[PDB]
């Protein structure tokens, strides 16, 4: 029964990209209602899911930090289940949770290169919707481990299918953007096609919505694998394909996922995310 003017006011924001051609919404700080659209979800009583993994010496360097600032500032006022993937259960830091959090655990196995264990989040996050996510949540995200909440992120964020424009590209052209430019990979988006750089650390969307994504994405990796191929930015190369195929319903605004190294410019007003320092040469146990 939602409609978009009963929450969404993109003049409170003139000088950014407020709307997509196909008429969905880019959330930015200022122009979203936010009461009116927690008196809504809660009338539904909805559950919200997020989906994190963490392998090898990742666990140590980030999962601590991203869970304390989740418990703090995801989907404040409803019930949220944290999905924590580890491969090694005994390193799991367990934090104290507030009213409204709960979750679990899982042991994955840890994939021999670092490139394949960012790609196979694709398959195992499907298989799980499928077993339990779908049963348990109205909407889920799935997120990177190497960031940090910042301030609330809440129900303003939801949506059938849910993409994050990457900090960095956001006033770019799209022929600036690093998509996969060889024809050989399920990945290639030519030149003179595009409508946006999306970043491959947030996305999300309905259970069912999610299932496609993940799974579209996945035969997408192993297609390439069979002609002997790897995308440059692996699975964000795929999900870039996918979102210019199957458009997103909403689009968050790079305040949702900021790289501080940039500086802090005058569009992003309030900063809900940032990215961690890149640390390769300890977390990363291959070239
Ligand atoms: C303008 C520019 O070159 N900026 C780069 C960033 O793109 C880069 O971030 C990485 O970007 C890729 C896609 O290109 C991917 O999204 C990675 O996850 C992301 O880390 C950044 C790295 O520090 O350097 C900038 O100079
Ligand atoms: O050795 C690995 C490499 C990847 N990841 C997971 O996959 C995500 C994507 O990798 P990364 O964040 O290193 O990619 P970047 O954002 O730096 O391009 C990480 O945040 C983790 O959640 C991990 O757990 N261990
Ligand atoms: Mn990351």
């Amino acid at each position: 029964k939602l409609k978009l003017s009963d929450w969404f006011n993109p003049f409170k924001r003139p000088e950014v990209v407020t709307m997509t051609k196909w008429k969905a919404p880019v959330v930015w700080e200022g122009t979203y209602n936010r009461a009116v659209l927690d008196n809504y979800y809660a009338k539904q009583k909805i559950t919200v899911g997020l989906t994190v993994f963490a392998v090898g010496r990742y666990i140590e360097h980030y999962l601590e930090e991203f869970l304390t600032s989740a418990n703090k500032h995801f989907m404040v006022g409803h019930p949220v289940i944290f999905y924590i993937m580890v491969d090694d259960v005994s390193r799991m830091p367990l934090i104290e949770l507030g009213p409204l959090r709960s979750f679990k655990v899982f042991k994955i196995k840890p994939e021999k290169r670092w490139q394949d264990i960012s790609m196979m989040r694709m398959k195992t996050i499907g298989e799980h919707i499928v077993a339990h996510i779908q049963h348990e949540v109205d909407f889920l995200f799935c997120m990177d481990v190497d960031q940090v909440f910042q301030d609330k992120f809440g129900v303003e964020t939801l949506g059938e299918s849910v993409a994050q424009l990457q900090a960095w590209w956001y006033k770019a052209d799209p022929n600036d953007f690093t998509y996969e430019r060889r024809k050989e990979s399920a990945a290639y988006i030519p030149f003179g096609e595009g409508d946006f750089y999306y970043h491959a650390a947030i996305f999300g969307g309905t259970p069912t919505q999610v299932l496609n994504i993940t799974q579209e994405c996945f035969k997408g990796i192993l297609k390439d694998k069979k002609n002997d191929i790897e995308a440059q930015w692996h699975d964000e190369s795929h999900l870039n394909k996918y979102f210019l195929l199957n458009k997103p319903t909403k689009i968050l605004s790079p305040e949702y996922c900021w790289d501080y190294h940039i500086g802090l410019p005058a569009d992003i007003k309030l900063v809900k995310m940032s990215w961690q320092t890149k640390e390769y040469n300890v977390v990363r146990n291959n070239v």
